[PDB]
């Protein structure tokens, strides 16, 4: 029993000693490629790269580089594609991988713009009839139809592969009432934009690894990724009450790098896996 355990976390407030132990256990793997002078500027953080033997690599013999990892959990029949709000010069690289990777979805969990300053860069047109053209990726994207909610955005687009003409439809749902410091008070909400994007099709195996950024694309990305594996572990398993959230973090950062950035992100996933199995399940 997780909630058992939570509570013991709380009652003891011990949360900050528990995310650091799994920090101190996270696998470290190299990062050669991420760090090679000439990608510098494929990176919006100096102290987030993927690890060489999990980073996407983009299909073109010039640079095929781009801080992005997949993250592949076996048990779970699940995969993710976490990678970094693009930058002004990444975008088209972004959606080369979205296109290359055959993705049915593109989750974004942060806004443009936060704390006053850019954590992402505009790479979706905003009006129809502006649709977006990136040159050295040679790809054509359209707003077709967008779906504002109180607490999340999905919009539908047309992404098109201009060298050979042929066209995709791509999911884009966007988390956007992430508070700007701190994690949301309930799980509520983030856990039914979930459960919206695993109604969309684009969780599931017909269709290639769905992409998720936030702005590091390792804090609320990881919260992302590791409350959807354990609720639908604890879904497969004989024995839902073995799921270990914290295993499971741990086999993800076998992927990516610090997947979870705070204690408090820590508490918060709990709680979201808590209440999506109270709900799920009865
Ligand atoms: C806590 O650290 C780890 O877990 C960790 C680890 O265990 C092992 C290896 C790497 C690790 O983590 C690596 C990052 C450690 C802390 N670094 C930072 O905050 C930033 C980059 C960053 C920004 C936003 C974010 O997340 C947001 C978002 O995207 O909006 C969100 O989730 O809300 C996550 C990371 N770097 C920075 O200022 O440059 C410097 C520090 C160089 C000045």
């Amino acid at each position: 029993e997780m909630e058992k355990e939570f509570e013991q976390i709380d009652k003891s407030g011990s949360w900050a000693a528990i995310y650091q132990d799994i920090r101190h256990e996270a696998s470290d793997f190299p990062c050669r490629v991420a760090k090679l002078p000439k990608n510098k500027n494929r990176n919006r953080y100096r102290d987030v790269s993927p690890f060489d033997h999990s980073r996407i690599k983009l299909h073109q013999e010039d640079n095929d580089y781009i801080n992005a990892s997949l993250i592949k959990m076996e048990e779970a029949q699940r995969s993710y594609i976490l990678t970094q709000g693009p930058l002004p010069n990444t975008c088209g690289h972004f959606w080369e991988m979205v296109w290359e990777q055959k993705s049915r979805g593109v989750v974004m969990l942060n806004r443009v713009m936060e704390k006053g300053s850019l954590k992402c860069a505009q790479y979706w047109p905003q009006k129809e009839e502006k649709e977006m053209i990136f040159e050295d990726t040679n790809l054509k994207l359209t707003l077709i139809s967008e779906d504002i909610k109180s607490y999340y955005t999905v919009r539908q687009l047309e992404l098109e592969n201009l060298t050979t003409q042929e066209t995709r439809e791509i999911l884009h749902f966007h988390y956007t009432t992430w508070p700007d410091f701190g994690v949301p008070e309930s799980p509520a909400s983030f856990l039914n934009f979930l459960f919206k994007v695993r109604e969309s099709g684009s969780l599931s195996p017909e269709h290639g690894p769905v992409v998720v950024h936030c702005s590091a694309g390792i804090g609320r990305s990881g919260t992302f990724c590791l409350a959807d594996t354990c609720l639908l572990l604890m879904d497969k398993r004989k024995d839902p009450s073995s799921v270990d959230i914290k295993k499971v973090l741990l086999e993800m950062r076998k992927f990516r790098m610090g997947l979870i950035q705070t204690a408090d992100q820590l508490r918060f996933s709990y709680l979201a896996v808590i209440e999506g199995a109270k709900f799920i399940m009865g």
